[PDB]
């Protein structure tokens, strides 16, 4: 309250002192009188994007941070690089990051992702430099290697692939897909929706672009890639590269008849990675699933597959009134299966209990070595059984540190010719 | 973003415009660069409490609000009351609220409780004026009537009992208990803890004050009441007034052997109610339980009864690794029983599904008639199955409106003689 902020865990009484929040460079969207802590989404006006004049301050901020990290703040190399980048900016209206800085930048962007519970792994990130890429077909190749390297035959590995930074002319690179691997969604005029409802619009775009949709329940969508600002091009991901897992239950043999399956590689590909002021509008990244993402959100959200109803009658659950908590029951079994299935097929996965416990272990390490750890409680607490996971009882300070990942508008909303 | 704030429901796409946040008078604890949205707890320095000079502005703020509510802002009655209260304050260094203002004040304090999911009922509040009370025995009688009126033989009714306001000498009134009805907690030097661990310290205080503890698992604690600032006095609540419910399962007949029971009346009694600047440090209030409060928090929290383990072996659940989600399974059954039991015993209760659905219906009504509804997502989303309740997907603006309920320090931490 007075000087430095404290966070307490109401299950263990542990109190931690936070000093890192003072490093905040971005705004939370909150004010002294309002809290937007549960708000999902808290170009430009002058130029189409950032400006050469405002770039160097942001570059200096990162470099200074960078050289401090390696304990060489104010050294020749540090002072030299600074002048060096100052020159590049004046000359070209931008600058290129060294390989080592790009790696530090990406890892720390992950370390600063307040909404990610899997941050105990932030330092094992494998960075793939795709800054020399120039065409969509080029992007496709870099993405295929990512998936193959990341999937690693079920023994998942964290990785991110960074494409060319945004500029002032050559346009930018974008993976139009929200995730590298996702299923299509079809809406019959019958009101019903075959597949993922969250992907209906994107699917419609793929079909208008020539995609010959198979009209199935679990049809993997084709990559829609944009390079150097040109029209996006369709690419089928090599099915041989897409590791999938059929969902069965370790007790209910009737579960398999639901005909459920999910892909093992979660790869977010619509976010923007910012480092030293440079904007990488194409930086697909991936780690591994936490069971609830699939069992709860993907399968049970009313707006998603919404299979609770279907899974309810199968169990013969009392669906007269919610008081029977049939929904709650159907929910647990679905998540037991998802975890059981992945673990049988030897595909990397983590249950919400081990995941949250690890995040807690991470928070403490960070408070000890870094003086804090920005965390978004609303995103960190699992979408089920929140109360019985260690993070529900953990107070969390949320703030924006840089480098960082950010949201960006969907490209099809402003693409031409 | 630009002018007025918007909130969107990501499950229905519904977007609501919030204008009520501009009515914020208190601070959230958040800044443009930090979010304390998950912080539990975000006297005085000069005087022991508030001051006569700062009281009239706060009184005027409330009265103005009050007369606006009844559509008579700026009328004779309004202007007269204002001058009238201005006089009382100068003369006595405080003022007395009219009955009608106290009622409006208490109902709106509830309407403004951002952390309460049961707010669709805010207008049916029954206010019991206990401002003439002067002694602890007097408090005991007012509390017994509250419980009896509130319990209503299982057909619960919302109510609050307001004791004398804080002053500058005659000291203040406090119900030392966190809740009117709660169970004791005993800590054997064997490390084990019989009863509610959250009540161990309070229990120890009751015993030092003369309470002859029965040393049982579900021993209702004696009321510890403080009046006019005197030492607190012990009172046994009439067992005949304490409605209890034995916990059984509608399917698992072995559940009853766990020997579980809980009380049907949840009554918070350690909060402070502030209206027009007046502070009521003793205002026990009550409504009815939402199943999860008991089934999840009271029974399953590691720091509470923590009966998951015990309930695990009974079910013969696979407790080799959390991946089996045995905890999650034990959790659902426990909550099915709690709800089943209360509904069998005809004691009012609400499941998290109907509760959250009603809160959503309430938010929309408020946005329509009041222009908004402050809500604390972190408290509104249930401690289990969050994702499948409508509120998980509902963005919520949090802000502090007055009148309101506030936290206060525990009295035993500063009581003398
Ligand atoms: C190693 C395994 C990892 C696990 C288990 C993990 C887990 C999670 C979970 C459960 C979420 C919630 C996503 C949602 O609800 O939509 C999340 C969010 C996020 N994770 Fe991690 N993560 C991992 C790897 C990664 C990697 C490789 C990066 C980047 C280097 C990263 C960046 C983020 C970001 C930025 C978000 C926010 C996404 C958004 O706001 O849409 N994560 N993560
Ligand atoms: C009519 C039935 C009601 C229901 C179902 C209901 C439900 C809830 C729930 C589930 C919580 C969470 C408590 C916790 O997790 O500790 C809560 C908090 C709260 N409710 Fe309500 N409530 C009701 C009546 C009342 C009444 C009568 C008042 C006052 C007039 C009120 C004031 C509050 C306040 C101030 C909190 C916050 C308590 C704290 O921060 O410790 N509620 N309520
Ligand atoms: C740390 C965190 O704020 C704390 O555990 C909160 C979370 N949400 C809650 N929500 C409700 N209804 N009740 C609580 O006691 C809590 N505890
Ligand atoms: C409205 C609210 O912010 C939204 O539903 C949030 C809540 N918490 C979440 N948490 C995670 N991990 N992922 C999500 O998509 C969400 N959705
Ligand atoms: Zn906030």
């Amino acid at each position: 309250g007075p000087r430095f902020l404290k966070v307490k865990n109401w299950e263990t009484d542990v109190v931690l002192t936070d000093t890192l929040h003072l490093k905040s460079t971005l705004e939370t969207g909150c004010t002294e009188h309002i809290c937007m802590g549960s708000i999902m989404l808290p170009t430009r006006k002058p130029e189409d994007v950032r400006t050469k004049d405002q770039l160097f301050p942001l570059a200096k901020e990162f470099l200074d941070q960078y050289y401090s990290s390696i304990k060489r703040f104010g050294s020749k190399a540090h002072m030299d690089r600074l002048e060096e980048v100052n020159k590049e900016i004046e000359s070209t209206s931008t600058y290129q990051l060294k390989d080592t800085e790009l790696i530090y930048g990406a890892k720390h962007a992950w370390r600063n992702a307040s909404r990610c519970v899997g941050r105990i792994q932030w330092s094992k990130l494998q960075v793939f430099d795709a800054r020399d890429c120039t065409t969509a077909h080029g992007m496709f190749n870099y993405i295929c290697n990512h998936v193959k390297y990341a999937t690693n035959k079920g023994n998942l590995r964290s990785a991110i692939t960074i494409f060319p930074q945004r500029t002032d002319g050559k346009h930018d690179f974008r993976v139009w897909n929200s995730q590298l691997i996702r299923y299509a969604g079809y809406k019959q005029p019958d009101g019903s929706t075959l597949g993922d409802p969250a992907n209906v619009q994107f699917t419609e775009i793929c079909i208008q672009q020539g995609w010959k949709a198979p009209r199935g329940r679990f049809d993997v969508l084709p990559l829609l890639l944009q390079a150097n600002g040109n029209d996006p091009e369709l690419f089928q991901i090599p099915p041989e590269l897409v590791l999938e897992v059929p969902i069965r239950h370790p007790k209910f043999d009737w579960f398999k008849d639901l005909g459920l399956k999910w892909y093992g590689l979660p790869a977010v590909s619509n976010m923007l990675l910012e480092i030293g002021g440079l904007e990488f509008s194409a930086c697909p990244f991936s780690g591994w699933y936490m069971g609830t993402e699939i069992g709860v959100r993907d399968y049970c959200d009313n707006s998603r597959y919404n299979i609770l109803e279907e899974v309810a009658k199968k169990m013969d659950l009392d669906m007269r009134k919610t008081s029977s908590l049939w929904k709650d029951q159907a929910l647990v079994e679905i998540n037991i299966a998802v975890l059981y299935s992945f673990q049988s097929d030897k595909v990397t996965i983590v249950d919400h209990h081990s995941a949250t416990e690890s995040f807690i272990k991470h928070m403490e390490n960070e408070y000890r070595c870094r003086g804090g750890c920005p965390a978004d409680w609303v995103w960190i607490v699992p979408p089920m059984s929140g109360s019985i996971t260690p993070v529900f009882h953990q107070e969390m300070l949320n703030y924006r540190l840089t480098p960082s990942f950010e949201y960006q508008p969907d490209p099809w909303n402003t693409h031409v010719w």
